[PDB]
């Protein structure tokens, strides 16, 4: 039948593809709701205008009072929408802090969560996983949907290794000293339309890949010596998953996120026609190459915050927005990024106790951007 | 919760090492049967010493007598032996023709069967398949346990594709002009029939057959690629453009550890691949102008009945005769299309096992017939 559809964040790049989906398979899917920021709210109004959705939510009141017909305006008009709106599928696709009392609230309403949004797990950690019951959460990005599907090759009992896959970035190879010299512009700062500006960095740093691991933990209950991470340069394979006979199983496809988009929404069921296939009419290769953790130690990191528990995952990610902030603005060097993360969490441990409340994620997220600044300006 | 397996040519490369992963977990598995064709007696006599099962069929009557005491022996011994001996899993690992009767004896008791005679399922087609309830017939062959694992991926009506993935052999990228070269050496672990099918591209042709026989998929939705590395396994393309594969270094134990415990893993069965080191795993398109096998294997396939019985029998004839010396590389395949495009009668579903003999007995004559005239 057909899935009732909230889509949060739905002017970004996962919520507009959403969209296209979405439009793409009215006999599978229809559009209930819709949260933007207001930044782009032009967009949010072409929608309605599109889809004839009204039930819509802007969370910049400035933004809201260009308009006068806006149901739902202010700070938590994402959350008071999904409190209020009857539906099968919340999508959150909302970016960074304004993601997490939404993933809170979809929850509680019981419908499944087709999770893009990172701050939800990396900061909200155990209050996202006490809040969600099992199989609620399904992961929208590229690499944790490829391990929801080779988790189908056995049992969780059967489970040995989960294996990430990672481009490696545009200084894959690359050996201390060539870091030293990176900048900006090569770490892939560009006013790129759609994406955010950390997305690149993220890629190039191996930060993003650490939070992608924090992730895998959270959404699949593996522990983190058994979360691996290979570089492959060609993004064909998306991860893997290792069984106790030594059995592999790997999901591949050219990329392209509506596939894993696709599959998020319509979970458990695969949407005919979503992304192209792997063409074997061509030749081609796949190739695999370990990460020198020593030039690259973002990973090893994620898994020391990780294991720590508590808010110390929501120490590392703000470390990092601080971190590379600076990095973008020319205010350190490249490799310092990492550097200062590490230098934070280890500073840290104050904050390996259990949040009760968002507050509490907050307050950790507070000291560790605090902690970063004083890194930074060197106080 | 332990099983009971007989083991069918237990001396050969498979039966060997199935019976290396049934030592390594006594609480899984338990031989309780061995079958063999005589001429490996030092190795079977080893296996019966060491397995402590005396339960044993020998195909030589010359060879049972020499070993003395065999409860089964001559052509119908394996057979029998299956007949008489209460398993939960039958591993027919027999070599060639003399696989089809044990397979049916197999199906008729109940048991799983660890399939890896493909010859039986390839001959046997639509009567083989009459014999089996949904799940019986478990393969054992890599790249039909590497589909098998893939298509939990999905559910049945989500299956786009079937991607078997092979070789290439050792005269993969060679001319037609090369092939004519090829010597009995140049195409010789598993057997030298299998050794030398690899290199036809016939395995893989059988290995179709066996693909649409075990999973009731069409031939136009089955695919192969040439994979040097033997890596992946195979994969299966899904309809929202999703490719699920399976990989591991090649090691035969892996796909028979989970044939005879299927559908449970078995721990520590073979290694994993390590990605702690570089690696690439390659892919290119099957010359199917230099290696017609793959697409003559689909033509039998398609026009069903006792075709595909045709098809293996002939290969048989032929391969044997370039193995003797009478025949250059390039005419095993030749031969199968002659005899193939002369086998109008066989499209026939077979009623009955002597109808599958009547066609295998009629592609052996004509494989000759095909012989002589070079
Ligand atoms: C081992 C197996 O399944 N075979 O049938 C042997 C033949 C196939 C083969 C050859 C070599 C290797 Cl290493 C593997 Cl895993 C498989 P081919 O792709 O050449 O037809
Ligand atoms: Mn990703
Ligand atoms: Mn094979």
């Amino acid at each position: 039948g057909r899935l009732r559809v909230v889509v949060l964040g739905s002017t970004g790049s996962i919520g507009t593809q959403a969209l296209q989906v979405i439009a793409d398979n009215p006999d599978r899917f229809e559009v209930v709701g819709l949260a933007a920021g207001g930044a782009h709210l032009d967009t949010l109004l072409r929608q309605r205008a599109q889809t004839g959705v009204t039930n819509i939510a802007v969370a910049d009141e400035h933004a809201a009072q260009r308009v006068g017909d806006i149901p739902y305006h202010g700070s938590d008009a994402a959350t008071r929408l999904v409190e209020q709106t009857e539906a099968d599928v919340v999508l959150n696709a909302l970016v960074g802090a304004l993601g997490l009392r939404p993933t809170l609230a979809a929850l509680k309403t019981g419908a499944r969560l087709a999770l893009a949004n990172k701050e939800s797990l990396v900061a909200g950690g155990s209050l996202v996983l006490r809040a969600a019951r099992p199989g609620q959460i399904v992961p929208v990005d590229s690499e944790h949907s490829a391990l929801a599907q080779c988790l189908r090759g056995g049992t969780p009992d059967e489970v040995a290794k989960l294996v990430l896959t990672a481009s490696g970035g545009p200084f894959r190879g690359w050996s201390a000293a060539d870091l030293e010299h990176v900048t900006p512009e090569q770490a892939g700062a560009h006013p790129t339309w759609s994406m955010g500006p950390m997305n690149t960095l993220n890629s190039a740093s191996l930060v993003n890949k650490g939070l992608e691991v924090i992730e895998t933990h959270l959404l699949f209950g593996i522990p983190y010596d058994r979360i691996d991470v290979v570089v492959h340069p060609q993004s064909i394979i998306h991860s893997m998953v290792t069984f106790i006979d030594g059995s592999t199983i790997a999901q591949a496809s050219p990329p392209d996120m509506k596939l894993p988009i696709s599959l998020a929404l319509g979970w458990p069921r695969r949407v005919s026609g979503a992304a192209a296939a792997c063409d074997f009419h061509t030749a081609s290769s796949w190739e695999f190459e370990p990460l020198d953790t020593d030039v690259f130690p973002a990973v090893e990191l994620a898994r020391q915050a990780g294991v720590a528990g508590g808010c110390m995952t929501a120490v590392y990610n703000a470390a990092n927005e601080e971190a590379a902030a600076a990095f973008l603005a020319g205010r350190i060097g490249f490799p310092a990024i990492v550097g200062i993360i590490a230098d934070v969490l280890h500073a840290a441990d104050q904050w390996a106790v259990e949040p009760a409340t968002v507050d509490d994620v907050l307050d950790a997220q507070r000291w560790a951007r605090e902690r970063a600044q004083r890194a930074v300006s060197g106080m």
